[PDB]
């Protein structure tokens, strides 16, 4: 017997406290060790309902997120709300580990594990568990990076999708590879990345089945994002520390719905800060070859509105609210106080 109730979890790891990557340091002095023997207890003859659009961890994760973010880069010049500040930038050890979200006494977290879930309704595989899986703070948009895959089928998630304003996460079943790279050999800023166009392009075939079942059968098409800063435009992503814009036409051609694609990237060292707190820049590019093998699990998406009239529906990649990142971890799980 429980109640839905929000309250203040704490984060768990495996961070090593001898690791000077900042992932590390961060969990190590802020988060807790994982228990080793983890209890998670199936809930028999239980239904409960979810809405993942409504859920506090997220806001949470959000929260310790952008304080690991403001401990661990080291940006040269900061200039945020009128005032800039200066100080030493040197390059730093960076790659996200799992941090596992922990109920504190008295509360539990419910776990959904109906596999075609949507993420708001009810669900009758319901488990007790003290600890949320490890999940990766990746910062991203447009595509969502080394995340969990759904189980069964693609899911189309939105708080509501005839709200075309409502973005839309798609949760892949099969991870496709994107493989970035800036060469050791030239412009030190230019990279790309590469995507086998076979795996890709079978996936969105199936994203646009999907998609076609939750809006009529009517023709399915994706464009260019419309505008707006680069990390909009652009898959924006962190790779070893290098802030990298990876433009992503050709991973969404209307005419193959088989050959590698190969994205034009760029990293740049002047950004604007995901926190929505300005323009940060950083010292140029490390020596050498920098790479980044990520696994593509969901995809972030826009739908172009006023289109009731035509007999198509116009999708752009999408993405920027950070938060849409946790929830495609955070669907299947709440925070229920115990009486
Ligand atoms: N220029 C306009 C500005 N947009 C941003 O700030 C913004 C959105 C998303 C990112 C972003 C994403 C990913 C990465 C990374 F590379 F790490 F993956 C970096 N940045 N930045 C604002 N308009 C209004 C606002 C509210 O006050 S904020
Ligand atoms: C998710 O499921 C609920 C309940 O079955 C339904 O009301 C809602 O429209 C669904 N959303 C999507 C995007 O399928
Ligand atoms: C992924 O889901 C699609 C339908 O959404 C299905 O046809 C396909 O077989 C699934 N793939 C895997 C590997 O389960
Ligand atoms: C969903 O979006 C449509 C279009 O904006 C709106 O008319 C409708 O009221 C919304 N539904 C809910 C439950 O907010
Ligand atoms: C990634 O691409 C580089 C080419 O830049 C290649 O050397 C490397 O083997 C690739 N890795 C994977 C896992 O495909
Ligand atoms: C992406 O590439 C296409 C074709 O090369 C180009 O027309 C478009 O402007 C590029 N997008 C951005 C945001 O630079
Ligand atoms: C995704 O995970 C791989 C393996 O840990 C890592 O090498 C890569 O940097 C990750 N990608 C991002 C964008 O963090």
């Amino acid at each position: 017997v429980w109640k839905d109730a929000d309250t203040t979890l704490f984060c768990a790891s495996d961070a090593k406290a001898h690791e000077t990557e900042v992932h590390n340091v961060w969990a190590t002095h802020a988060c807790v060790p994982t228990d080793p023997n983890p209890q998670e207890i199936h809930l028999e003859n239980v239904t409960e309902n979810f809405n993942m659009w409504k859920n506090n961890m997220v806001e949470q994760m959000q929260e310790d997120v952008i304080s690991l973010w403001d401990q661990s880069l080291q940006p040269c010049v900061k200039l945020t709300g009128g005032s800039v500040i200066k100080q030493a930038c040197p390059k730093i050890s960076f790659d996200p580990i799992p941090i596992h979200y922990c109920t504190p006494a008295g509360y539990v977290i419910l776990k959904c594990n109906d596999k075609n879930f949507n993420g708001t309704g009810p669900c009758k595989n319901v488990s007790s568990v003290q600890c949320t899986h490890g999940i990766k703070p990746v910062v991203s948009t447009q595509l969502l990076l080394n995340g969990s895959l759904a189980e069964e089928e693609i899911i189309i998630r939105s708080e509501n999708l005839t709200n075309n304003a409502k973005t839309i996460i798609v949760h892949l079943n099969k991870s496709v590879e994107i493989n970035c790279t800036r060469p050791s050999n030239g412009d030190i800023r230019k990279a790309y990345c590469e995507i086998n166009g076979t795996k890709w392009n079978k996936v969105l075939k199936q994203v646009t089945e999907k998609l076609k079942e939750h809006f009529n059968n009517k023709t399915i098409i994706f464009q260019p994002p419309s505008g707006g800063d680069l990390e909009i435009t652009m898959h924006s992503f962190n790779c070893r520390g290098e802030f990298f814009y990876c433009n992503t036409t050709q991973l969404f051609n209307n005419t193959c719905i088989n050959g590698t694609i190969t994205l034009p990237c760029k990293i740049k060292q002047i950004i604007n800060m995901w926190q929505g707190t300005g323009q940060a820049m950083y010292a140029p590019p490390i020596d050498g070859k920098i790479n980044c093998v990520s696994n593509i699990t969901g995809i972030l998406l826009t739908r172009d509105g006023g289109a009731n009239n035509t007999s198509n529906e116009t999708f752009r990649p999408g993405g920027g609210n950070i938060k849409d990142n946790w929830r495609s971890e955070l669907y299947k799980y709440k925070v229920v106080q115990i009486e």
